[PDB]
């Protein structure tokens, strides 16, 4: 997160860190046994880390649970990042408490101009490089589809939306991939892609979760 703020320990209780010997992507806890992330975050050998603030210190509220299965969306296209969404099933259920909690799936899609909360342990500069140890947060608005399409012509599908600031300075970044965009108490986006981070006229591009609720519910009901 570029241009954000320190969240506060366990104030984003649905945020997870995906670890494959090191933190590599975020995700969101949607019930006691399932996490949503980005398909471009796929790796073998994922451990899900819940209740994290400082990812480099064991502070006492963490739960570390290995993934039993990963399921990339059937229509994921790694070239275009269309359908950039993946489910991860935990080997054992998480214990839900004030520090570890699930986030609701949306019933309706979110509105342009809604201010959302984006969070992660990704890079905090442009191509300066500096990765934080504690969780960072950013408030950012949903941009109109026409502004999104103008910023990335020929690249935006109906399964993507843009959020952030056209002036630049505030954005998600590498390492925040797979993490949440929460608007009005619902998971509306997944950190997906962008040209650089926090560059002028290059806002963040997010997977549109409300287009995937049927797939998520059917997959959880069968696995
Ligand atoms: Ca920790």
């Amino acid at each position: 997160i570029v241009g954000g703020y320190t969240c506060g320990a366990n104030t984003v209780p649905y945020q997870v860190s995906l670890n494959s010997g090191y933190h590599f992507c975020g995700g969101s806890l949607i019930n006691s046994q399932w996490v949503v992330s980005a398909a471009h975050c796929y790796k073998s050998g994922i451990q899900v880390r819940l209740g994290e603030d400082n990812i480099n210190v064991v502070e006492g509220n963490e739960q570390f649970i290995s993934a039993s299965k990963s399921i990339v969306h059937p229509s994921y296209n790694s070239n275009t990042l269309n359908n950039d969404i993946m489910l991860i099933k935990l080997k054992s259920a998480a214990s839900l408490n004030s520090r570890v909690a699930s986030i609701s799936l949306p019933t309706s899609c979110a509105s342009a101009g809604t201010q959302c909360l984006i969070s992660g342990w990704g890079n905090t500069k442009s191509s300066g490089t500096s990765y934080p140890d504690v969780l960072k947060c950013l408030k950012a608005p949903i941009l109109s589809d026409s502004s999104c399409k103008s910023a990335y012509p020929g690249q935006i599908t109906s399964n993507m939306f843009c959020a952030g600031y056209l002036e630049g300075g505030k954005d998600s970044c590498q390492g925040d991939s797979g993490g949440p965009v929460v608007c009005s108490g619902k998971l509306q986006g997944i950190v997906s892609w962008g040209s650089g981070c926090a560059q002028k006229n290059k806002p963040g591009v997010y997977t549109k979760v409300c287009n995937y609720v049927s797939w998520i519910k059917q997959t959880i009901a069968s696995n």
